[PDB]
């Protein structure tokens, strides 16, 4: 192999610019890093900065450098879809036609309907909420009536909060599980179907660890079922292997925070293994881009981006850094959906003792797949082009 390990991360959200697709999506204008550095009045990102991101595109604080420490460039997302699944499913290898859907005026009729039809229950709020705003409205209706408490997030969720005195947990889960086959629909299509088990007393609600995910599986084997296939290591740290459903990963690390994730990264560089470590830093996404909040996304780039030193120092000869990301969420863009945005490419070895240079435009995002299969020598994906030897 010409790497021994590759370090995947994806910094959740971290767009670099409106991608040529952008119109259909209604996201012209739409700039996630460069939203953010007018915001700051320039970002601090000097390691960001010396691995080549200002190369990529120069941004308020974020200028171009004379000789980056690795390889630069930008992806274009080819499948339909701009959510956090497609944009994965993509990076590892795959192509996907139907798009993930999201529903900020709540659930149609006809799928409520449905779900109501054949569980015996009731479907109570129906809109977009936090856990905690859901329960404070309609815990104790739903706690006296048994209905369930349907809602949804900005991401594409669909989630089901009952009283674990009311609604046995198994019950909650069966029910979870209708939804998540009725949601298997391109009309209602939802990444995740999420039970969201509550116990307490109206104005003292609280969810319960007994949450449950319900998700797909990638619509193909991905470049991942391939490494654990080959016996290869493929440590997921994060959201990763929930956003794969598991599918070739070998360990899994939870992780709590952006920091953490960091720290969790630090782990596996401390860890001897061949094959894959993949970091998803989420918060960007689900604190920052959704939320519109610039100020609060500029702050944890910055953070971010200060940790990176120690990953430098840490990084053997014979391991490649990958960072990118999987679509944009600009936090001064209307509503509160992602959007269809170029994603950085920055692919950084201590090997390249001469430092890096501009890569073609990478045209799907399964590059970066087809790029680990070529290194660890298993079956090619279908989609992308491997920039590896370019390296
Ligand atoms: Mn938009
Ligand atoms: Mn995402
Ligand atoms: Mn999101």
């Amino acid at each position: 192999n010409k790497y021994k390990r590759i370090f995947l991360v994806v910094m959740d959200s971290v767009g670099i610019g409106e991608a040529p697709d952008a119109e259909q999506f209604g996201d012209l204008g739409s700039d996630t890093i460069g939203h953010i550095a007018e915001h700051m009045n320039g970002l601090q990102m000097p390691n960001m900065v010396k691995l080549g991101l200002g190369n990529i595109r120069e941004m308020k604080g974020i200028s171009k450098v004379e000789k980056p420490l690795g390889y630069y460039t930008k992806m274009q997302e080819k499948s339909t879809g701009k959510d956090t699944m497609t944009g994965h499913w993509e990076i590892m290898g795959l192509y996907i036609d139907t798009p993930f859907q999201v529903f900020p005026e709540g659930f149609p009729k006809e799928l409520l309907d449905e779900l109501e039809e054949k569980t015996g229950r009731k479907i109570i709020g129906n809109k977009p909420a936090s856990g905690t705003e859901i329960l404070d409205e309609l815990g104790q209706e739903q706690m006296e009536t048994g209905s369930l408490i349907v809602y949804t997030s900005a991401d594409s969720v669909l989630q089901i909060a009952a009283h674990e005195e009311v609604v046995p947990l198994d019950e909650l889960y069966k029910i979870c599980k209708i939804a998540r086959e009725l949601t298997l629909d391109e009309k209602y299509m939802v990444g995740r179907v999420i039970a969201r088990p509550f116990v307490g007393e109206p104005g003292n609600f609280t969810r319960t660890p007994n949450r449950h995910d319900y998700a797909l599986k990638p619509f193909g084997r991905t470049v991942m079922n391939e490494l654990k296939d080959s016996d290869y290591d493929v440590i997921a740290i994060g959201k990763i292997s929930d956003i794969y459903d598991g599918e070739g990963v070998t360990e899994s690390l939870r992780t709590k925070s952006n920091m953490d994730g960091m720290d969790k990264l630090v782990d596996t560089l401390n860890m001897d293994f061949t094959g894959l470590s993949f970091l998803n830093l989420v918060d960007f996404d689900a604190l920052f881009g959704h939320r519109r909040d610039p100020q609060g996304y500029g702050e944890a780039l910055q953070e971010y981006d200060a940790r990176l030193p120690e990953v430098f120092a840490k990084l053997k000869e014979d391991d490649l850094l990958l960072i990118t990301a999987d679509h944009g969420n600009d936090p001064i863009h209307p509503g509160t959906d992602h959007t269809r945005e170029y994603v950085p490419l920055l692919a950084y070895s201590p090997s390249m003792k001469e430092g890096g240079q501009e890569l073609p435009l990478r045209q799907t995002f399964a590059d970066i797949g087809a790029t680990v299969a070529e290194n660890f020598g298993v079956k090619m994906p279908e989609y992308g082009t491997s920039f590896l030897n370019e390296l």
